[PDB]
């Protein structure tokens, strides 16, 4: 019924055999056959399929309103499997500010295999239409993007992909299935770095993929079985377990996001704030039409590098570390941590200023997170 | 010093911090930074590096007399990472009877990316020399191969690769580092399905890669970080743990292999037997010169399909299942389980007869395994 | 600061060595010593202390505002360790409706060792004063109790224990440290079945104990080390992880409890409802004075056994299983599942009627849980 | 059939449901019931029974030729459960040099509950007969003992216990079920610290108990369920896994023990050597009649404390740490590490000299262990 109930009872996460109310961890590589070719329950070799992995795959398929789920050893392994749907000579359109690991995989690995890529500003969907080439086979978008939270119209992107015969893919990591369901808007494939919100506890590296398309599912299953970037059973178990609290965690994060943004907008040491909930944000209306909540990632400008470092030092409840979607609130400086290889003038031109700070809001008390960040900003 | 000591004390498998005598399991995705860019112990994000994974990587590097180790989510993920060292238009030479997953990955995935492959009979190394093209960049060999245990001269293959500027790769799964060390014979990269003997307990799917070449190591690290087929920490821990007993397990397996082969050769219901320890086996001398023991995989002919099925039913201690390298002895019929998609006449021409049985010798009592297989053969 | 922040940042749950943001799992039994008697970080043998167990012990000590925490292999192991503080000939006062496992341990195990027990109605604290004997050494109370949710005044019980030289113990399982903190009210020892709300995911059996008393802590540490009912490292890790979401889970449970009770009170197929939030409940005022929220356990009367069974069959979101504090809502019938060995007339006299149903409210959507239970009651 | 086969195929360690060739890890606390009281596979609450724990219990019952197995959170938890078979006023006879944890539990915990104990020299079994009191209910023996490896006649002890109506218990930790089977010699209960050889990898703390007596089994099951010192599922899994290699590990250890003892006896810096394989050892004949191999624990005298410390520093392959039965060879000095609270003159009188060294032989290469210990002794 409602989303919080679906998180508990969606998918198959009990043991039919013993009745165990949690998915058993099948730390196993192979399975007895009673006769050659007769599999007791469809399992024969864990790379091909493992029952704990099947459980997390059923969860992500259910939560995204798809039919087929796939669990990979990381988000970028999920992305690589999806890119491997294509052949040498095929072309992919992606948003211009796609995640750095995705950018790196495409431009330093897959271009060596003849995959062609163009990174365009998908905030206007006619930019996609202009970029379509005779060889284009795939449209891959994140929304909202990192670290400036640019929003792309999913429904229109799906319509463009359908009209031009493209496989459409949405990286739905930042929004999670709790708030945004691209398959419902006509997208072919949705994927996640489950390392972030889905696992939710900073203790699993994993990717998840869902689709309703039987033929794309067969192709993905073949790629997974052949290149072997599969998620192990312990990590699959911890994912199922973490997803149980996704709704509660995202709702707490959203209450905190709203209050933190109010504070940041009022504070004299903060300039521009980047988040899709802000009414003047580009494509705010599009976001509200395709999602019923918000990501916990916020970026905002302070004056310079020294102010950013001092802000980090002065907080009590914001933890300096990579990743996002923890139960802890995390803080980082993209110019120093993710975009340091880009020349400084190009960083500034892209809006990645020396003082741009990114926070990933966690599940601490809202008043504490607001007050802590405010008092730290007061020291600037 | 000696091999059994190196298995216990080689690599770094204790905790410098607490002194724990086993590697802690770092079920974690990210790491506190005390200042931006200052990593306490070199860790920042588990896809890039995880301390439990670093432990198993140090073990495989030590055991293969290499400098750098890499742990992947499966054997075929290790193989795919190694193939991704190449570009569209590059060519690979492999032995003609390479593992089916390797064959499938190369001919159904990587050929779509412009990688070219030729499968040649490497039991005569001049066949490699003839197959070298202007575009050849890699030589990839297993020895002994599956299921007929063909032997390829590693030292000569390394010399050919060096002379022609090829990256040389040995899939050393069947022999393990306990008996065969390709890096010592001049090979650039050695890899394993750790799913088999190294883990040894049929409870981890994993791949391991080692090299002494700093530049190839940098390229592999970049591929691993970018396509993300990494082994998780629980599976890394179970690998380290299983490798502890590798020497004892392989030695027991070898005692049993010798006695079982004597029995099979004497038995009137068995025709040809395939194993490198047999003195009339092709390249027996080459194998003994490059290895100081034997694989536990043996293939042998009984009369027909019905005899193979009856043999399987009549044994008490041979378990019908996929994979090899378990503590249990495993039994299978390649024509029905691995080569069933090949036409029957081509199977027969290749020696994969309907009655060809493959056993993976486990660590049960030698007398029991011999007597059990003999009494089952007596029912034919 | 506030409770939700303390749940994330209270205790020591990161790795000082690598900076890992989660507690490493020390699957280890012993620790290197650099010189005889010099422990690198205070660890020497995991029964005595294990770093992952130390982490969960620091969490429960912090959350209960104590100084010392102890992790046991189950709730009843924690209870047994606490009872072992006493000697043959000593006497314990407990509430009359204490948990069945506690009742069984005391009356079938510890009475064989000369421990004497009396079970009295502690809802009037002068009943405790009357029951005190010259040999009484301990007062052990749960509040609220199972399955009728009787409330005992903790502060007055602590005052009585102090005046009469008794060790006071509160089993705080049903309320959790998020809502009720007995050590702050003067109680000597607080304990939990962490199997329930603290772990929160029905996947760990564990007990936790906290105290501020250095001498009682030394005695408990000695008992734990000598009788060895210690929690293992994987279960300790899963406890730390589950406790992260305790605040969010308990708050969702409480919203649902309030609405479900309104529904039950209005429904013509339901008679008496048992929960401390109901204003006519005995010691409602005491509960509100010693707790700032509610347990998710509710009991209520339907007509008879057949109605209870039909209610269970008609629900979609209530799961028939033992235990409480899951993310799933659980349902049970005490007369058939926990009190079936008590004669029927004595059950009825105690209020455990054939139609008494117990629910443990989970974290599903509030509207779904209310509507589901209501429509199931409509079928009666 | 033979012991090495029984280690692989004895007990139930596969999944009947999926066919998984290893025991699934049931990280779960409770189980769905299809109707009230109908358990799908006999499971209802993990403290009472858990399927992974049931697997390790079936293994230890099979290996000891018993009917019922029990898995506890530590060796001393197993011992405490067995002692709890008795009542206040009952008396236990034990060997005089019983393990320090056992001594401590009995004399500092269970004597407070009215259990009476006498520690007698059981190397002459008529000492047991003299010590029997009207209140004696239990005879508890280790053989061989620590650290001087005293041997007690198991068969005669069982006969004495039967004649006098005593429960007989053997702590079989040092010998393991691979070499010594007390239940076959008439003993009622056998127990192990599975922390040592059975797990074998220094990564699980656990106890195991086996019996053939249905009534004692019912009593132990009740004690386990009521005091809750149960082994968790991950540790149960790691035990099953470690036991697979018990035979290979013990046989390697025994080859090394024989050669090391030869070296120690020949070395001028070593005085007395303590091990049951030495023909002049008291009850050598008894040991050979009740066991078909040897423990890996050896004690031997060097001159003084400084020589012992120097010996430890000079070895490369002997690790200073607590516990025994690792894959690593371990070394310790009882006078400083286990018996330091005993006065020095009483230590000397008992044979625990300042120079007494204890080694636990691991599975490193035999020649390396002999040569390393010899060269270290040469520095004295
Ligand atoms: O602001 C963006 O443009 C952006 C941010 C991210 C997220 N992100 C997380 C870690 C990280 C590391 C490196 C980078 C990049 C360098 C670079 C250069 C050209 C084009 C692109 Cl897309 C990129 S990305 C981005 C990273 N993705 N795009
Ligand atoms: O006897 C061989 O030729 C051989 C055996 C294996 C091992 N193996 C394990 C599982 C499995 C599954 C399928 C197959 C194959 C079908 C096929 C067709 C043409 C060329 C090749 Cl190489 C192959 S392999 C082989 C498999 N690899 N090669
Ligand atoms: O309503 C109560 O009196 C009550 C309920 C519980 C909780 N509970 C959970 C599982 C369970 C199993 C058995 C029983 C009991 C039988 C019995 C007989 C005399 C005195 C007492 Cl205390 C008890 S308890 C209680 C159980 N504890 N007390
Ligand atoms: O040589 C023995 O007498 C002996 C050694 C062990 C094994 N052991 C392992 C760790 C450890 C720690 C303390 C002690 C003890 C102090 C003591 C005092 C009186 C009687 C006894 Cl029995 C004991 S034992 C023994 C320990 N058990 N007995
Ligand atoms: C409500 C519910 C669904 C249906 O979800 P929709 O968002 O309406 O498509 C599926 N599964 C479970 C377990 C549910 O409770
Ligand atoms: C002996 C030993 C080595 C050296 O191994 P080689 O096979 O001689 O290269 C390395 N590490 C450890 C721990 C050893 O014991
Ligand atoms: C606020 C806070 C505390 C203090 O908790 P009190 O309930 O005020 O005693 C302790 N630890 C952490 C991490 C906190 O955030
Ligand atoms: C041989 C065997 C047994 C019988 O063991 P005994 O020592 O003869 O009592 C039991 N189980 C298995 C699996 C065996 O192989
Ligand atoms: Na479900
Ligand atoms: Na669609
Ligand atoms: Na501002
Ligand atoms: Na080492
Ligand atoms: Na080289
Ligand atoms: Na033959
Ligand atoms: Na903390
Ligand atoms: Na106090
Ligand atoms: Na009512
Ligand atoms: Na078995
Ligand atoms: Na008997
Ligand atoms: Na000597």
């Amino acid at each position: 019924s409602n989303k919080k109930t679906k998180l508990i009872h969606g998918g198959h996460t009990t043991d039919d055999y013993t009745g165990a109310v949690t998915t058993p961890i099948y730390q196993t590589s192979t399975y007895l056959q009673d006769d050659i070719g007769d599999l007791r329950q469809g399992y024969e070799y864990s790379r091909t399929a493992n029952p704990t992995r099947s459980s997390v795959e059923s969860v992500i398929a259910t939560l995204e309103n798809g039919k087929h789920g796939f669990a990979f050893s990381s988000g970028v392994a999920a992305i690589s499997a999806v890119v491997m749907l294509l052949d040498k000579g095929d072309h992919i359109i992606l948003n211009s500010d796609v995640y750095g690991g995705t950018y790196r995989a495409l431009t330093k690995v897959f271009t060596r295999f003849g995959i062609e890529v163009d990174f365009v500003d998908t905030t206007h969907t006619d930019s996609i239409v202009q970029a379509i080439r005779p060889t284009t086979k795939m449209l891959f978008i994140e929304t909202p993007s990192n670290p400036l939270l640019r929003v792309t119209d999913i429904k229109k992107s799906a319509e463009i992909a359908k009209e031009h015969g493209l496989i459409s893919v949405v990286d739905n990591t930042f929004m999670t299935p709790y708030y945004q369901n691209p398959l419902d808007l006509g997208i072919d494939i949705v994927l996640h770095s489950a390392t972030k919100y889905l696992g939710g506890h900073s203790d699993v590296v994993a990717g998840l993929v869902a689709t309703s398309d039987d033929k794309l599912a067969e192709r993905l299953a073949f790629i997974s079985n052949s290149t072997g970037g599969i998620l192990g059973p312990q990590d699959s178990y911890l994912l199922v377990r973490g997803i149980k609290t996704l709704g509660l965690r995202m709702e707490q994060i959203n209450r905190s996001v709203i209050e933190i943004i109010k504070m940041l907008q009022a504070h004299p040491a903060v300039q521009q704030v980047f988040h899709p909930s802000i009414e003047s944000h580009l494509n705010h209306d599009v976001h509200m039409a395709q999602a019923d909540g918000h990501t916990g990632v916020i970026a905002f400008e302070v004056k310079n590098t020294e102010s950013a470092k001092q802000l980090i030092k002065a907080t009590s409840y914001y933890t300096l570390a990579e990743s996002l979607g923890a139960v802890e609130s995390l803080i980082s400086v993209p110019a120093l941590m993710t975009h340091a290889s880009i020349p400084a003038d190009i960083r500034a031109k892209e809006g990645i200023t020396d003082g741009l700070v990114r926070i990933s809001v966690g599940i601490e008390d809202t008043e504490d997170l607001v007050d802590d960040l405010k008092q730290a900003l007061d020291t600037l």
